[PDB]
């Protein structure tokens, strides 16, 4: 059955093979993914400035970049897998290749904490994480992301 | 380098060596911790933690969990750390029993800070070295500083 991500992480927001070197480039591209779904500038600059406060890496090559976007009516998420891991100042010093981006509206709701909780839990699951690293099919990645349960 | 836990996780809410047979018993102990701190009725804390837990385990895997709930009347978040003497089954996603818990209670009215507090807790518990430190550190004062000054 479906988790909270099913509502907010559409198929077209699951992107793979992104081959970049800079963290900035990853956030620029995340901005393009979310664009008008809101402006790319707002998304990229918010996410990047937050990244500057402290890495959003959870360890083991995954990260949850997130931010609040004025004007957004509902939360939005995206998954990005990089072709090569990049330095991300992660707590364990390992480079990051798997990112779930989360944008939330300005007005907080209880669901926002629960959505981020679900994302952190999914990415913490060792076997799910391995599967996110290797699965070649976008439809299958999307199913895995949006149907994962503890 | 204080983090968002510093303001909501006082030393008296760092509890170690707790022996419990079950999730029910640890949630009851969390109720007493928060009642002792804030006044919120222990049974309301326990009931609300369970109300959330029934929707899905709050285990993150690797023996750690973030049980959480919302509290009517609460003006700001409350957090506590509990280390169990022995790990207990917790229906965790990886099936590993749980011995390290950071409880979080938040006001019924959400604010942007709540997500960020959760994010910080999840990140620190997700760090391998930190889990080992939390598993082994004998000094409560030190555990308290580790938790409240943790940075990625």
């Amino acid at each position: 059955s479906m988790n909270r991500l099913a509502k907010i992480l559409p198929l077209e927001n699951v992107v793979i093979g992104l081959s970049v070197t800079s963290k900035k480039r990853v956030f620029e591209q995340a901005g393009l993914i979310f664009e008008n779904q809101i402006a790319r500038s707002t998304v990229t600059d918010n996410l990047f400035a937050r990244e500057r406060l402290g890495s959003t890496g959870l360890g083991e090559g995954v990260a949850i970049p997130h931010g609040r976007i004025k004007g957004l009516k509902h939360p939005l998420a995206a998954f990005v897998r990089l072709a090569e891991p990049i330095p991300f100042e992660a707590p364990d010093g390992q480079p990051v290749s798997l990112l779930i981006f989360l944008l939330v509206p300005e007005q907080a709701t209880q669901a926002h904490l629960e959505i981020l909780s679900e994302i952190a839990q999914l990415l913490s699951d060792r076997d799910t994480r391995e599967r996110l690293h290797t699965e070649p099919d976008r439809d299958e990645l999307h199913r895995l992301l949006t149907q994962w349960q503890p």
